């Protein structure tokens, strides 16, 4: 009757269980999920039954994780395993362990695979792959999210206590938004990139997906930490926000889009209805600078980074890509240095203008997602309705801004809500906390079950 | 018997003298020097005599700058006076002044006019304008510096107090290393681009070119200040140094590059000969990460900035161009996205070997060019020749750090030397200081004709 979390492993671990059963435990999870979409190699039961069984003879001293199974997105380097971020053609077998991997799994967590992902990372909702769609948790229907897709959905379904996405244009938040998860997006450079794949290699994050605010939290600070290997990777600031007084920024009502969504819209709502009766100051600002900003990403220069990483592949082998993701490749081939630096020149401007808004504000509200869309409404519309997506996201890594995404509610058809909460650079510890207190007032449950909240609650300092 | 320094000008008034004779005198310095090629617009005798008379009946309460001449590289706005950017077709009538000349015109400083420059800015030379080269002051054979060349030699002749120059390659600090003089260049923000034509966008400071670094320096506190219509423009920080334990970073000997100018080498040498003497503690650093990073500005994607600047021109009118910063700006047409993005991964890398050698030093020394030309040597060789003199700063603003460059003696033709300290970002206040003990150390005059240093000299705080 296992609580697959960090603190559900705990006390099965405390009460004679050991790490051999609960691996066989996962392992019977998944082989009965019945999502086909969520993996693209699990590893052979008794090659993790093998190392369960050598972690239940060590001590668990300076093991914040000990023998707690996890899920990494394919285009994260894990060691025994191949990567292939959902391009075949692509694959290679990585010989070591991606250093925020390495970092994870000295603290005592075992690794059961590689999760399907939107193809290359370009995408936010989980159909890009040749592996298939994964589905929300709530309705076989509707898209997971992207395009950290299967390592959102092997939390929520319970096969692993947490998993490893990616975030560039939102991918390690709205599959959190869609399987009722808390998704940590770092500030860029506290973890390494090390080992993970490029998509836009200046703005990519390696972020967390999550039970609670405290676990994805506390997996953060242990994947958290400087490379040298890494020419984006920065050592951690920590500068921390007021929680007395504190000012909430929300997009003015004009600025509040949901793209027909009356159903989210009415949700984003009730977030506001019961953050009144929070120590939750509002604050209405001008979001234009970051949607502007945001349509920078796909709609502006930035997409040719996917290019320099991908590019020599789509010279040797254009038909291994999957064809949306190609299309938006292929175009990104007429993008010259003067259409790139220009794009560097709004985004300066923009930049301007954003710091006005953070003037106003301490830290920014938002939809995850301004709606949900059908498998096969994006199998037909693969192109505009995964841009919808990303109205509220893109914009958080070219602002150098830091978020977290937690779960907010649900509506009548059994589909969830999340929101973001997004903040500035290294405001991570105290910005966790918020999002704490605002999950735990809204949809205080998490995952497939909205199974209860897994302890510690956090507490300021 | 004018000083035609800030102090100078103090005197001067202070002993009955009028800010007309100055402008008189200012004007019969300039009509006499024959040097053909150091302005392109000097303004009407009478026009600037009947600023000067208005100017002798105001008081001098707020006006630092009461009655002080001063020239303006012709690719900053100033009103009243056309601005060509040395290329005539490019020629306009700015309606208003460039943000840093007015906030210097109202501190009291009266302007002349446009001094000569390499062609948009893309030089070291000098060469490279349609009006002419200026030359050394030392020397009519040899180079005044680029690309703010008649602005030095202004300043050098005694034509006028001050001038500005504009800084991304080294042309706020070669022509001050020619023509013995102090260059100034701002951490890249402090002073605004608003009225400024672009060369490299996101890299080009207004710099200044100055008797004393006491008078760089505060000149460039009366110019210095946030600019919300200048996107690049960042508020001041104050980082500051020590003075008591100071670290000097010099490259290693096998890192010295002087290009056949033993007498040079035998001079930068002397730089650390008398600088023992000093409370500078010497430092051996590893200067490959500057040099490489250096090497990206021409022989990297960012010369497309400069394409994006005068882009429209050169399809408008290709001929209108200097034919050498011609072929160097029709060949970024070749450079991607793609190509641009991997220069700022190269840039990232380097920045951490740079942040690496900063652990070592508190500050750099160095050459500030390691040779210099005769005009007719770079009217034969216009671009390789041109190249060596970026060989120990064109780093400085791509690496987000801060220059001073000071005269450092001299040569047995009688050509000078010139030293550049360069710090990190903001550090601009004390590393002030310390390129003042050293200026007063190795060549503790300045100008022409090595005149005596106008006091004050700087103080710690």
């Amino acid at each position: 009757t296992l609580s697959m979390t960090l603190e559900g492993i705990q006390a099965f671990l405390a009460q004679g269980g050991t790490i051999e059963q609960v691996v066989t435990e996962a392992y019977d999870r998944i082989t009965r999920y019945g999502d086909k979409a969520v993996w693209i190699a699990l590893r052979p039961r008794e090659e993790v039954l093998a190392e369960a069984r050598a972690l239940d003879a060590s001590p668990a001293t300076g093991k914040p994780l000990y023998g707690v199974p996890f899920a990494v997105k394919d285009n994260i380097d894990v060691a025994g395993l191949p990567c292939s971020a959902a391009c075949p053609a692509f694959t290679y077998e990585p010989d070591r362990d991606a250093t925020v991997v390495a970092r994870l799994r000295a603290a005592g967590a075992i690794v059961l695979g590689k999760t399907n992902l939107d193809q290359f990372a370009t995408g936010l909702v989980g159909t890009r792959s040749p592996f298939g769609a994964p589905r929300c948790v709530f309705d076989q229907d509707y898209i997971s999210g992207g395009s950290s897709s299967g390592s959102a959905v092997a939390v929520a379904a319970g096969l692993v206590a947490f998993s490893l996405g990616t975030d560039t244009a939102g991918s390690g938040r709205v599959p959190a938004a869609f399987n009722n998860l808390v998704g940590v997006k770092p500030t860029k450079g506290l973890l390494s990139t090390s080992g993970v794949v490029p998509a836009c290699r200046s703005l990519d994050c390696v972020t967390v997906f999550a039970a609670s605010v405290a676990e994805g939290t506390l997996i953060r600070r242990i994947a958290e930490g400087y490379d040298a290997a890494d020419p984006y990777s920065r050592p951690s600031q920590k500068r921390r926000l007021p929680h007395v007084g504190l000012r909430v920024g929300v997009p003015r009502q004009d600025q509040r889009e949901f793209y027909g969504n009356t159903a989210y819209a009415a949700l984003y709502q009730r977030a506001l209805d019961e953050m009144i009766s929070l120590d939750a100051e509002l604050v209405e600002i001008d979001f234009a600078p970051f949607r502007d900003a945001a349509k920078l990403l796909y709609g502006g220069p930035w997409v040719a980074e996917r290019l320099e990483a991908v590019g020599d592949h789509l010279s040797r082998a254009p038909d291994s890509f999957d064809p949306v993701v190609r299309s938006i490749v292929e175009t990104a081939k007429t993008l010259s240095a003067v259409d790139a630096f220009r794009g560097q020149y709004e985004l300066a401007a923009l930049t301007q203008q954003a710091n006005a808004q953070w003037a106003r504000m301490d830290i920014l509200l938002l939809p995850t997602a301004p709606t949900i869309h059908k498998v096969e409404a994006v199998m037909a519309d693969p192109v505009r309705l995964n841009s919808q997506l990303g109205h509220y996201t893109n914009f958080v890594n070219l602002l150098d801004c830091a978020a977290i995404a937690v779960p907010a509610g649900f509506i009548e058809t059994g589909l969830p809500f999340g929101v973001t909460l997004v903040g500035p650079a290294f405001s991570d510890d105290s910005m966790a906390l918020i999002a704490d207190r605002l999950h735990r007032r809204l949809e205080p449950g998490y995952g497939q079950d909205r199974a209860s909240l897994p302890d510690p609650v956090l507490e300021e300092t």
